[PDB]
């Protein structure tokens, strides 16, 4: 009986990704709603009593790499509460009764450690609307999943059931029925394309402007928020390219600051980079060509298939996220 | 063993059975097949045999284990919500000896009732299963279903399935009295409103608990309790958009106005202390933008599945 | 936790294949991104500090036989790395939900072994989309690579995720987010062809020249590196032929024996059989040989799959050289 | 580890059923690439040092009862390795992930005992292009046989996977990427038919001669070696149905007792039954019987699969000859 | 599993009955025969419409060999699970090799595969090389083992399965000896008046029928005086009271039923020919007619 | 799984089915009454198919004729085989004709032969090819005297064919007639006190064309509980003979109050009607199809 959670108790992160509310470019909607979730019932206890109860359930819905997780990193950092990141892996066990025993022992631990968020993340692996799976799992993972999110005799009171999944459409309907709160996470505008890169691009000393980030957000037409991560990568790593395929070197304004340059100036060195030692390194800064080359290399992940599912999904049962 | 000390509760749920909006022909058959063995115990005796088995089907989210705590609260005898987590074990025989024990214990704490939520976990209607932890539970259960001369006096076994097309045909059969629960009506979504809504002030009339009913075409219950839910957090939500506050009024109870008024005090919201803010009032508009926000969570193919199990089985 | 180790220890390969940069002829793109994601993070690692950091994931796709399983061999190589190579028999099992903790417990021994290059050959068989698939086992282990790969309380900084597959349209859109950078491996042109002629001929005694490696580079047009390896065998192979074929022997300069036309000078007639070893004389190799072996052996792919591959190429991909 | 060992032991064979090069006629390209293929790692080791390395997998495919089963038993005769006979009753299993770990285990034992031959018989059973089929028993068995074919962390050295098949175009691209040598079995000339038709009738007493045998061999085109063999059969069976539907019988020269026609000298109408042993005479063979037992069957191929072979093997094949 | 019936048992199929004879017997009994190049049949087709007497001549061959037989369907090597309907039949011919000599009875093989065109290509696929394997194979060395192979279907079959079928032997329609033969077994040791001329001319009425429907109208004909003696009012006391039913009105028709006769005196009235005429009028022939086209075509190229 | 029993149901205990009797009873009463009657190869039937809609008693009918074949009558519910028990099937396939055999004379009663034979084309292996292939092979138990099998179904159509054709001789069981309605009316109230005639149990016969047994049982059971209904739940009450029923506004004595207002056993429960009845009548529809007559008598026509 300690055993179980003695299993259950490496499901509980301790640390805490550093992911502010700043670092999500837009989807406000979706982080207002998480905020009156997790915010308002431990800041400001004394607006929820009587008939007012806060928020039971959110899912979180979307195409692949929009920011699910991220916003998830996002309330396990700032909710000061407890949080619970389980999979299909820390629920189905090799024996029989045991992968129930661990859902209903996870359920009663969140319940001891109240105020606690439980994130399931891809919880389409788990519920598969029970119809032709497999019987002995789906049909008792998915009851004793119902029961111990609302049942009778539980009274799952302060816990959040936060869900993240790329399938919304292959959910159950009593876990469609659970999940209170369906928020559609898009893949993000031109605002939040410019402010995602400015946050991306950080301290890194850069000619860039803020036209020249509108214009980089007027460029990526259509891409998610891991394109423009790994655009910035691209464009980041784009002077080690420069500083190894390229000779001629020359010493710019404190200890020989030596710059890869045209062949042929004041001091066109022809050596090597790797003979040149740390801390004499000053290497050329970001443009838009780079930024550019990296837009050309690069390509949307997200087909436009997907996205009518999504659209669907939304207009069937669904909210929106701005 | 001493395993099924969470099997009842002792809560007892305070869900009365004015709370339940609507379903009188449900609420009127659970009413005497709780209440009239207890009430005239003289009436039920040899052919006029009281109500063994019932089952509650429908749509997802409609009212059933709200019925259950309804009749856990106005019962008066021991509940026993049970599911398959407490009658499989990992060894062998354990998960019959536990549906006997506990059959045991029900027969020993005369009157009580047994209710299992999700009957169709325990149905797997046998195809390719788990043989020792399906058939024989499910032949277990068939035999201590068997009730109608052992157990005449005592327990009541109850369930809430939302598809029941996928259920044994043998603990259907077992099953006399099978209710559909449907969609509320415009009556019972009228009185749900109200009783959602409750003690909190509002300037709502019947007329327009009447034409929020009205919007509410295909709604459900879960449906309407989170839409009170928005409607009660849409308050928060304004004085969170705070600018130009002010005092009505005892003891400077703020509230935010129209920006530009008379006397409006532009400050933030989180400098006032506690129980000085007098929150804004339940208007109709915020209702209608609940309404205009939330989904019907069922379908129409669930529905028409529900129509042919009824057609079928009513 | 022990028995799921002790059946992963297998996986760690110890034998170090002696595959180098200058075997692989070509593919300077993929060449020029594996050098990169392996190399850099671990001689100089202190470039990638702060908003910098190196590629998590590289998937390489394209046509059967070009030269995917040789840069991996090159990778792991060159890579001084605890490199794992998995595929999927040492993942999927038997019992309930034991596919799922040897994946955890693989991703585990990864990160403890940091740096580490998780090498998965054949990805789309375990990846299909999740669409209508075996429902627990598939949908669980897509889940379970997923949430392992990057998800929200794993944090992987250190190991690479290399991808080998022939068929990439059939991958998970989810996975295809996951391998950042889709490096297509296409046919190899002229100049790469006659270095794969000039590394798998190498220090054999012959007498061709840079001409006729040119020829012979022109003349295996929409072959692959396989094709051109078979060839190669089958010109080596002929030599031996020639000597089982090989009446009317001529000794020529410790009694080196050489075949010639029937009837010269010093034809001793005999054959190959009563000939003892450790003095033999291989004829040397010529240009009609290598003729005869692109004459003999065939293409392997066709000209709609590589329609294909361009196709996806062009879809959701970059061009790898 | 104990299981699939037991249940793999099976697969090899140590009967070693005695088939010559001899017993199969013509195939003279197909019985010199397995004869080097198979002899000559085997008896002189120190000719593939190095650059040059042996066949590591042969095809052999062409139309139904042609002689690939039969090739492969004369290999297995006169291979002196280690021979793996499996199907796909030994490599599939019921339960979840088991046919992976039953092919790497196969291919680690056939490892153990280098050098070996594992014949993979019929494998377009287990091969079906990876487009269509069951995904879990397709991809993961197909992933698996490729894996371990050559993979990155296999080293297959001293191996030879002979494959036989009829119906080579449902072949997945990497299957015949993997399979080396892809050799036609085309249907047998006239030569192999007078070949076959005197190694079929064996040291039985007949009265045909190599002019017999020529004209039988040019009446018998268009037929295979199984239809040579039952018409081999059927002719060796008339005799036997001459002495069982015969009613007068006649004792000529310890009793050496001969079917005759009715009326002749010492015309003794009696049965077989009544017939004894070591006392039975039978009538000599003649070409009417062969020419009937001709005439009696019919041939079993087809017209078109032909046309499909020779665009398979003007597309991607050698030939056998 | 052994049964009852002999050589003679079986009406008609000459080429048939010679050729399972000599196939099954001259080893099992000549062994001074087949030494050297002179090996035995190892497997035989035996096609054509359904019903006539095809598993009646597998049994036939089961009782005179006198060696061990097996007589599994089609639906006994079919399974649900993956790769479990093979080891079926590896361990069906390990047990046939286990007591060499013996005689293999597969019935349905069009129905066992289904010729890997559009039906399950994993199962088909593996289903049906294995079957082959298990027939030649390499190390699977099948001497003294028969495989007797009938279906109803042959041109749906694979052309290396009937390659690897050796002699596809046809059976078919019955003939007017036949006929008369199968009446002659089939009535059985009951009383009846019939006659030689009388079966000749009923064999030669139901011309079209098959042995099914052979016993199912002389099963009808046996059946109808025990229903005509239930069915029937108004008894008659012929000649200790013998009781026989007739025309309501006769000289003494005594009008009872049949629970107040004394058992052992009731006359059964005996069976005629219009008992016959009465079952081949209601009784139709089953079989189509482009079959016999389909059979006539098959023969014509696999004679 | 299996049950057993001498049971004691003469023909007068089933309600009508005269002329489905009168056939089954000859075919096999007949038999066994007189044996001397089938020797040589004139042979009794061993198999007979009861058919027609629910709720007939199929069952019932059964029983009387093993009753009357002074029988032991052994019987399985082919649902229950195919479901419940899984793969034990084939071996109580196989005890239950060898009790039968052990135990002549006696009757093998198979309830719902539908449940069980379904064509074996797409069932699965252990269930659909052992279960439907061992009955069979049970059934041929005839030639290896003495016991009878009879097949019950609801929908024959459904029945496999090679099963079906086990079953010489096929007897469709058709639904109620106006005495039988009377009957189980009668028998369905049995003792409990009410105030019906006889006019009005005919009635009550007249007046449900087209039920079952079963329909009649469901609707008595409940009619009986009207009473009680009333006395449980009414707005007015009265004395009476102290008592208080349930009586409509401003009756004689009439107090209105509730059932709550009233003390445990002095209050009055509605006494049984006929009219009562009638109300049950309209709340429980027929169960069996329109179209079944035809459906069953294409039957007794084509199989009869
Ligand atoms: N909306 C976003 N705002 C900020 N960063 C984002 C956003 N979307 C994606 N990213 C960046 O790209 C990564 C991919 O998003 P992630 O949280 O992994 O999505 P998912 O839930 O699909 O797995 C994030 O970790 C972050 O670095
Ligand atoms: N008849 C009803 N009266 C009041 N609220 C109801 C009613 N039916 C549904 N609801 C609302 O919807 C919820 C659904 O009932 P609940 O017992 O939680 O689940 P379920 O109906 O799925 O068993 C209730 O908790 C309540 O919030
Ligand atoms: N691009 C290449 N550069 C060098 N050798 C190559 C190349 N492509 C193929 N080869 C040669 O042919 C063989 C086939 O490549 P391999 O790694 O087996 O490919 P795959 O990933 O398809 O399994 C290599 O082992 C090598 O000998
Ligand atoms: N060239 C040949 N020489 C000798 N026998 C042959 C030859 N070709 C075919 N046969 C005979 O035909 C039969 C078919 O052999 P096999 O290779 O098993 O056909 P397949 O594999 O196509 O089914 C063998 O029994 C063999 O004896
Ligand atoms: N030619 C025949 N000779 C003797 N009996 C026959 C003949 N044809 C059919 N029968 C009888 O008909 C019955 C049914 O035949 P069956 O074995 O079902 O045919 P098949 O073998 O084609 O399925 C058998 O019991 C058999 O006795
Ligand atoms: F890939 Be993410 F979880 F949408
Ligand atoms: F209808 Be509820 F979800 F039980
Ligand atoms: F491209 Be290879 F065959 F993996
Ligand atoms: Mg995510
Ligand atoms: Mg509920
Ligand atoms: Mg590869
Ligand atoms: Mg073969």
């Amino acid at each position: 009986n300690k055993k179980l959670r003695g299993a259950l108790s490496s499901a509980i992160l301790s640390e805490k990704p550093n992911v502010k509310w700043e670092d999500v470019a837009g989807l406000e909607g979706a982080k207002e709603a998480l905020k009156e979730a997790v915010i308002l019932p431990v800041k400001f206890p004394h607006l929820f009593k009587g008939n007012r109860k806060p928020t039971s359930g959110i899912l979180l819905y979307g195409p692949p790499g929009t920011g699910k997780s991220y916003l998830a990193k996002a309330v396990a950092t700032e909710a000061n509460s407890t949080f619970f990141s389980v999979s299909s892996s820390d629920l189905v066990s090799k024996w029989m009764g045991e992968s129930e025993k661990l859902v209903k022992q996870l359920f009663a631990m969140a319940r001891e450690n109240k105020p606690s968020i439980i994130f399931i993340d891809e919880v389409d692996a788990l519920t598969g609307t029970r119809g032709e799976g497999e019987s002995e799992a789906s049909r008792r993972i998915k009851t004793e999943l119902l029961v111990q999110m609302n049942g009778v005799g539980n009274d799952s009171q302060g816990v959040l059931v936060l869900g993240a999944t790329n399938i919304p459409w292959q959910l159950d309907s009593a876990i469609r029925r659970r999940f209170e709160r369906r928020i559609y996470i898009p893949l993000p505008d031109l605002a939040a394309r410019t402010t995602m890169f400015e946050i991306n691009v950080g301290d890194t000393p850069c000619v860039l402007t803020k036209e020249d980030y509108r214009t980089l957000g007027a460029m990526t037409e259509g891409y998610s928020g891991s394109d423009i991560a790994v655009v910035v990568k691209d464009a980041l790593m784009q002077p080690i390219r420069k500083i190894q395929s390229a000779t001629h070197f020359k010493d710019v304004s404190e200890t020989r600051k030596l710059t890869p340059c045209s062949p042929g100036d004041d001091g066109a060195i022809e050596m090597s980079w790797t003979d040149i030692e740390a801390d004499e390194l000053k290497e050329p800064d970001l443009t838009i060509k780079d930024f550019l080359k990296a837009i050309k290399s690069t390509r949307p992940t997200v087909n436009e298939d997907d996205l009518l599912k999504q659209e669907q999904f939304t207009r069937d049962f669904g909210q929106e996220g701005n």
